[PDB]
């Protein structure tokens, strides 16, 4: 896909220092996100991620007049002490990215999204390592074992997908750049949260140690290389 | 249509002490404006304003990897002792407006721009009375009486269309709003130059002045009402 060469693909580096404050950065706003246990979700190992998609009636807003739904989460990770986040902060890798991609309201379908300004956002936090297991991400990563395959699938009940990002909503980086896959079109809003999610050592584990990918080889390391920022700037929603 | 009636529309009034400064609005750039004398241009009398056509090859970013193509210009403006413009600043409206509509690199065509984030960008002007005539706006202005008549268009020579602007290109408020004519399409980004440009007050008069509207009546006041920002944040490209 020649868009994977683009001059402004992602993910990137972030330095705080050159980072420019924006105070039209309002907070995020989620409305939907909490959802009943039924309908079932599909959870799918597709052999180069875990990926939860997601049903219709989440609305997400970047601001204003700036409004999204929500399509599909999925995660990227290491190995056993090797972090795989796809950002970095000052050369820094975490363990885990959660990525969350939504459409804007303007577009019926993301063909005709790609590519275009604004037609895609991700919402992005780090997961790090804290002393309490996570209970939201314990409702996925327990079903990791059923999807071990790659290519399989399996159900899992609704629950607070607000639950597994940052509860602060106010502090974030944002920049434009590329889906990280073929066919990494450029135009997609990125927007990484300052603040980190914490899984239990044993969920980061199984997270990286359960999922197989193509051909007898484990999922794991499932980041793309970092990718030069070529001028662009990126914003912050803090001095 | 009811899009008029939609929360994000313009033209808005700016309050610069209430602009947000983001350091990552860089210099606008604008290149192959400057035309050739030949081919020439379609300008004409709409009824509601004033038109010039633009070729192909007026490039214009607003950002790294933010590309527009320039469709046309037209003029707002008001009567005698009185001022037209559509942004006002401070509750001040200026004598006149100049618009630069263009179109995303990202879309074909204007009808799939229309409604889309981005989709159409318009750089925005205002004319002031100075003391001396205004050779740039001369070109258009001597043309006028030719199309006095709701309807009627003539040629006229290439012109540097970047002269009709200001003088500092980093300087510029910005923000998300609407086409200001039905349909009255959201999602239209809008570059507001900080400076103004100065035309003569013959000049003016001869805007004003010349043109003749639907029925009987005077083309002038071509403005709409200034809209609420409801909760749009203007930024600003300067401290
Ligand atoms: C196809 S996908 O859901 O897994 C996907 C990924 N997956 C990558 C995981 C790590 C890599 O080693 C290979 C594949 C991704 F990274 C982005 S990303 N990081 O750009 O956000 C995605 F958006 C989607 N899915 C997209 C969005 C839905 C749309 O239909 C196109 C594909
Ligand atoms: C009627 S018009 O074309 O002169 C016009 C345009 N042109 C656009 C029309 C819709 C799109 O399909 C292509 C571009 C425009 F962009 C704005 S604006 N301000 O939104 O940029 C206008 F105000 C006017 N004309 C208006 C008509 C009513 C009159 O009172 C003021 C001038
Ligand atoms: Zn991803
Ligand atoms: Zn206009």
């Amino acid at each position: 896909s020649p868009a994977c060469a683009g001059r402004f693909q992602s993910p990137v580096d972030i330095r705080p220092q050159l980072a420019a404050f924006s105070p039209a950065l309002r907070p995020l706003e989620l409305l939907g996100f909490q959802l009943p246990p039924l309908p079932e979700l599909r959870l799918r190992n597709n052999g180069h991620s875990v990926q939860l998609t997601l049903p219709p009636g989440l609305e997400m807003a970047l601001g204003p007049g700036r409004e999204y739904r929500a399509l599909q989460l999925h995660l990227h990770w290491g190995a056993a002490g090797r972090p795989g986040s796809e950002h970095t902060v000052e050369g820094h890798r975490f363990p885990a990215e959660i990525h969350v991609v939504h459409l804007s309201t303007a577009f019926a379908r993301v063909d005709e999204a790609l590519g275009r300004p604004g037609g895609l956002a991700v919402l992005a936090a780090f997961l790090e390592e804290g002393p309490e297991e996570n209970s939201a991400y314990e409702q996925l990563l327990s079903r990791l074992e059923e999807i071990a395959e790659e290519g399989s699938e399996t159900q899992v009940p609704g629950l607070d997908i607000s639950a597994l990002l940052p509860s602060d909503f106010s502090r974030y980086f944002q920049y434009e750049g590329s889906l990280t896959t073929p066919p990494c079109a450029q135009g997609v809003i990125w927007t990484v949260f300052q603040q980190t999610v914490m899984l239990s050592a044993k969920q980061l584990h199984t997270l990286s140690d359960t999922l197989w990918g193509p051909g007898d080889s484990r999922l794991q390391l499932n980041f793309r290389a970092t990718q030069p920022l070529n001028g662009r700037v990126i914003e912050a929603s803090f001095p």
